[PDB]
């Protein structure tokens, strides 16, 4: 009716399987064992192998390869592990069955009923959706029903990856500042009834004395909109929050500090921080975890015209510090001095913003970690540790004085959105943020690098890669829990 | 000088081609009374059939204003004067034909011509010197957008020139 | 006769003087105080005032500001700080000494001998050499005579590092792979008689085997020397080592994969890995310190020519590897392929290898702090205490498989000196040397970011700036005792 993955580890006396493939095996009695003699060497990490008709219900049984058996937490590595060969197994093994063109799949707990789910759903995904020449639409429960909670667990920190991944993908013209607000407000409701939105345009931005955001909006003629999430997850209203704050540029093409064509179409996902964030509050709201969460993100756009941000411009952030302009595409720094400043309205406890600020970061470290500067040990442990489990990394960078004092030299103004060399880019930026913020648990991620994937992480397809999603995600459990 | 380094030095967002022409009126006005200032705008310019510095003008939203400076220190008032002319652009991005984005804060100055002849009928004033002089500065911005000027375009100017 | 650099901090009731300067405002009888009243503001830290005649002996006596008395170990920061005040606060006077042209001058302890020490002298030092015209050559004697062994080690420490800025700075002309060697088994050998020196030839490096630097120095009519530096601090001989290798390029031009005219003269200071190191172990010897080090740095030159390395070039590294020579530009990796696997032949305990290897290790962190990467958290740790207290921050930097995966993948090759992407440079080109290392404690440290310095550090003059070395000396030390 439908395929199956199953899963092998490596040597003892001869591979093991995972339980549900020995279950199997008996099942067919011994011929599946059988076949894998028969058919060739045995399946390292992350390799595949596809064994028809075994079954009468399951034409297609892939068996994966899981690695060592006890493959766990890396020094090195900064992960745990088994999850991450698990991730890459299964994820392999579904798209098998999806290029089998097989509707429906059922798959191998692996002993981490989660790892397998975040691999089969992660491993799945497309965006399709523009194509009218798309891959079946494979459905993929688990298998077995012993271990649901933590599957489940799976498939939902999966997804509102997924979410972003969506979010970040899908064309500026087609997701824009409202678009993006449209669907998560959705998405959010959709998650729990305890939360509000608000759209907010521009005359409340206007309002709200947010002189950097609107500056970079002007360009455009699509409309800024600064958004406000809220789930309320305590028991006593009252507590105060944690915020998650997310640059919302739905296209980035630099301004009148314009880009080179040579890949501008990824700046379609300079919105990534607030994708991403966003994501992982509706993820923390169908978890319905034991705390107030606040998503802020400026959405607007960056584009060249008659009314664009001028190069050499002095602009006054909410707070009342001055920006001087002289580079347009330094503009997430500008977005974000502003829902920043309007974190600390809620008195937070935590304000993890999250943004594609700079390509720097992406020659930094590139899609291994996402890069976090934060002014609180306490803070980065607890997003590293959170990255060990989920796998999707995260490593700390500067936030030292020699940075702020580059980006404060400034000709016109109190701040510069560029500092004064062409070294330390991430530092540079994350030191003007800095400037926006008085709160002792601060945190800026840059996720530059982990915008895209190739290959680099295996359970992803090629595309927006939505990261760091889930480590935001397990970090709100653990901060719940 | 000071005045011209201010009037240079300021982002373009500020000093625009109509706080440029404010600033400089109340500056030759209180240099001297025997002085009359002409913020003329687009339809003065249009009238003018200056074709050249409004399609210069066309690609910002932010309004050409042709300025007209005087000073009147001539005991005859009909000595013929000494003109200064200046070049505006508050903010040059080069426009269609577009610039670097290295270091292109700086065109926030590119309105230098404009402001040091400026400064100079502004001091000329203040030392009440016997003579007329005419300021005349095209200030405007230079933009890409939807109706920015392109190029190949003939443009035609006022003498009958393209 | 000579000047004198007193020191003060911020109020109380009035801001107190270090003792150095109480006691000679007694001895004026308080008209120091007096006048630093009369003059103007207080001295926040870093700045300097100068109080001419207040004493017959000192005409000169500069106040400089200590900042905080009991400023210390900073968290965000990550140093001790009062040290940091210190530095730039003597460095501050005794430039206004040597402006003043005082050939000669005494020096405030500040509380802390030896950081006073490493400002008066780093602080002083140019590389006067070449020019007719030179700045008066002062001499910083300390004042006082309480705690004189550890203003040497100020002095002592500094001048090591002063060492590698003057090996780093000088046209590469003069500072030949042969003139660096003959001056650091000069420098070693005058540190103690426990030493001996390998300045092995074309011969011995043909004889050893090592494709890898050799296919380098190759395109230079420059002769290739390998070092050999050995220190035997050891009371049993037979401890096996530290063992430090560095990169010696003594010009950089790119080779064949040919660099900008832009700033291309800063490349006689890519033997900037090799000085560095170097300057270490002759620091080491002067403290003539309980342990076995072996300086191992392949000195040689990029050059184009009609024998140069080519775009294409698989070359034979001792360990049996090939690497496909891509960009000639990416030569660090090669001629340190090579020395880090003979580091290996010592059985080291600690195999700390340092470079001036990618320009992206400057577009990431940038001159905050020197990128180390290392598979041993125990290494970092060990690296990251010494930067603590010496001031020349290092930050741990990625060694994930992710990186070695880019690098791996090669098309003639076992090895491709640069990744498949442009993404993560560091973390890519440190990828490289560990295929080149198999032992547990391995340390890359990219110094391309403290290359140079302008004004960032405060105590160090615009050039070569001469970084990690006292981190990496102060190491040595803590680890001897
Ligand atoms: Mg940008
Ligand atoms: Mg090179
Ligand atoms: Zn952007
Ligand atoms: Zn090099």
């Amino acid at each position: 009716t439908k395929g199956l993955v199953l899963g092998i580890y490596s040597k003892e006396d001869e591979p093991q399987f995972t339980s549900a493939g020995e279950n199997f095996n008996k099942l067919v009695s011994g011929k599946l064992r059988e076949i894998l003699n028969i058919s060739g060497p045995p399946l390292k990490a992350g390799k595949t192998r596809t064994f028809y008709g075994l079954h009468e219900d399951f034409p297609s049984v892939v068996v994966v390869g899981l690695g060592k058996k006890t493959a766990g937490i890396d020094e090195q590595e900064n992960w745990h592990e088994g999850k991450e060969n698990i991730r890459a197994a299964v994820a392999a093994g579904c798209r098998q069955i999806q290029d089998l063109e097989i509707p429906s799949v059922e798959v191998d707990p692996c002993g981490d009923a989660q790892a397998a789910a975040e691999g089969a759903v992660l491993g799945l995904y497309e965006y399709d959706d523009l194509k009218q020449k798309r891959k079946v639409v494979v459905s993929a429960k688990l298998h077995g029903s012993e271990d649901q909670e933590a599957w489940q667990r799976g498939v939902l920190f999966a997804s509102g990856q997924n979410l972003a991944r969506r979010l970040m993908e899908t064309p500026a013209n087609e997701m824009t500042p409202t678009k993006f607000a449209e669907i998560v407000e959705e998405n959010l409701k959709s998650a729990s009834i305890k939360t509000d939105v608000f759209i907010r345009p521009k005359s409340w931005i206007e309002e709200q004395e947010m002189g950097s955001f609107l500056s970079v909006a002007k360009g455009s003629e699509e409309p800024p909109v600064f958004l406000e999430i809220h789930y309320k997850g305590s028991p006593n209203a009252s507590e105060p929050p944690l915020v998650f704050v997310g640059k919302g540029i739905t296209f980035d093409s630099g301004g009148i500090s314009i880009k080179a064509a040579a890949n501008m179409d990824l700046m379609r996902a300079d919105m990534g921080g607030a994708a991403t964030i966003c994501s992982a509050i509706v993820s923390a709201a169908k978890l319905d975890l034991p705390i107030n969460i606040v998503g802020l993100a400026p959405l607007c756009e960056n584009m060249p015209s008659g009314k664009a941000n001028k190069p050499g411009d002095v602009v006054r952030a909410r707070n009342g510090k001055t920006i001087q302009v002289d580079n347009t595409d330094a503009e997430g720094r500008l977005i974000l001095a502003d829902a920043l400043c309007y974190a600390h309205t809620f008195n937070p406890k935590v304000i993890i913003n999250a943004a594609t600020l700079t390509g720097a970061m992406d020659i930094a470290l590139g899609s291994g970690a996402t890069g976090v500067f934060t002014n609180s040990s306490w803070l980065w442990n607890k997003l590293f540790e959170a990255s060990i489990e989920t796998g999707d990394r995260v490593w700390r960078m500067p936030l030292f004085e020699h940075y702020t004092r580059q980006v404060i030299d400034c000709q016109l103004a109190d701040v510069n959105n560029i500092g004064k060399y062409r070294s330390a880019g991430a530092c540079t930026a994350a030191a003007f943020l800095k400037e926006f913020v008085t709160h002792p648990k601060w945190a800026h991620l840059d996720i530059a690098g982990v915008m895209t994937n190739k290959d680099e992480v295996p359970y992803l397809r090629k595309g927006m890669a939505g990261r760091p999603t889930r480590t935001l995600i397990e970090f709100l459990f653990r901060f719940s829990q």
